[PDB]
């Protein structure tokens, strides 16, 4: 209050159900698949796949960042809908309390329409860097481009 937020709207030739599974439900695992150079493991530490499930993504040894943990706060997996929060790990940078992601997908002929909102939460009475915004939008977005391309040339996967 006030918080920094991106609002993006995208579309890819990939059906929502395949994207929501690769970029949400099994993200922790798909990150170690598209970027084996920068991530060692991604796991669930308690939970199912439902609100309160916590994941852990661990960086490779020669990376500056250390690990991340996210909590699943709202899933409606049928509707392609997720709100999830980066709460812990060396990743955070000092003026931001958490990062809060809200995803909804929808089908669109042969593919997808995502609307994503990423809200950057400063810690008690601090300010949020705008460089981090641009870094957080480039790192998620390339990863999506790697995944898209990948779900594109193997229709089999998550299909
Ligand atoms: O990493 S990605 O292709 O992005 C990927 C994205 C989403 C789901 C995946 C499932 C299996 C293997 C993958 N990759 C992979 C690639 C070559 C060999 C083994 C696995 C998946
Ligand atoms: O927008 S991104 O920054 O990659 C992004 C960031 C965070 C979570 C996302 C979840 C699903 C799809 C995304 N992108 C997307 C791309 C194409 C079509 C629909 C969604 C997500
Ligand atoms: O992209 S950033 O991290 O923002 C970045 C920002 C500024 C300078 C960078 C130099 C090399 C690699 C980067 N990225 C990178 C990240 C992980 C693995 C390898 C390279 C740099
Ligand atoms: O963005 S994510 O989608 O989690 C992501 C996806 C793929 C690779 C990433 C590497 C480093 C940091 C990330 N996140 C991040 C968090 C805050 C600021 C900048 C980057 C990465």
């Amino acid at each position: 209050m006030a918080a920094y937020t991106i609002v993006k709207e995208e579309e890819s030739p990939i059906a929502p159900h395949r994207l929501f599974k690769a970029l949400v439900l099994e993200r922790h695992q798909v990150l170690v698949k598209a970027q084996p150079h920068v991530f060692k493991s991604g796991e669930i530490i308690e939970g199912d796949g439902g609100v309160g499930t916590v994941t852990k993504i661990t960086f490779v040894d020669g990376h500056p960042l250390t690990y991340m943990l996210h909590k699943f706060d709202e899933i409606d997996a049928a509707n392609f809908y997720c709100k999830y929060t980066l709460f812990e790990g060396d990743v955070l940078r000092d003026n931001i309390e958490k990062v809060v992601y809200e995803v909804k997908l929808e089908a669109v002929g042969g593919g997808s329409k995502g609307k994503i909102t990423v809200t950057y939460h400063p810690k008690p009475g601090c300010t949020v860097n705008e460089e981090e915004v641009k870094i957080g939008e480039k790192k998620a977005y390339e990863f999506y481009k790697q995944v898209e391309e990948y779900l594109a040339a193997n229709p089999e996967v998550f299909a």
